[PDB]
């Protein structure tokens, strides 16, 4: 099960960025899928999550400004980040968000998220 994540990079404070996870449709169309993020000095955090029929929850630190979707092909998770703050520096990881089980038993390369001057 691949789990590949893009879409990070450098931005300053009040930037934006667009997060993809690219997953076989077996796994996003059937799961609740969310996005994590790890910083430094910090352990790992749900901050989104979408379920298998579309319903979507934020971690309250980012309500108003990071959006969950998926394409249509199911193929596809975003994660869309806008209004970033330092706060938000993290390697940012896609993976199932199961209420009951949690993620899969593995984790991807992640993608890299800065927000500095
Ligand atoms: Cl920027
Ligand atoms: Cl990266």
């Amino acid at each position: 099960v691949q789990l590949v994540e893009s879409g990070g990079g450098l931005v300053q404070p009040g930037g934006s960025l667009r997060l993809s996870c690219a997953a076989s449709r077996s796994i996003i169309s059937n799961n609740a899928m969310g996005w994590y993020r790890q910083a430094p000095g910090k352990q790992r955090e749900l901050v989104a999550r979408i379920s298998s029929g579309g319903r979507t929850t934020y971690a309250d630190s980012v309500k108003g400004r990071f959006t969950i979707s998926r394409d249509n092909a199911k193929t596809t998770v975003y994660l869309q980040m806008n209004s970033l703050k330092p706060e938000d520096t993290a390697v940012y990881y896609c993976n199932a968000a199961s209420l009951v089980r949690g993620p899969l038993d593995h984790w991807g390369q992640g993608t890299q998220v800065t927000v500095s001057s």
